């Protein structure tokens, strides 16, 4: 099932953070259940999450 949700999850990641898909992508595949169905279900809250991993990345360098 998570399989199937990062599938779903890598190309609507991939239009917004093409050169960090894979990286943010595994990161939002560490979080809940709920939570990523919640993301598959509403691109815009997949936008907010993927940013808030893009500013996470460039902070933790």
């Amino acid at each position: 099932h998570r399989q199937a949700l990062g599938e779903r999850l890598y190309p609507r990641v991939q239009a917004m953070q093409p050169a960090f898909a894979s990286k943010i992508t595994g990161m939002l595949l560490e979080l809940s259940p709920a939570q990523l169905l919640l993301l598959l279900a509403s691109e815009d809250s997949l936008r907010a999450r993927v940013d808030e991993a893009m500013e996470l990345i460039i902070a933790h360098g």
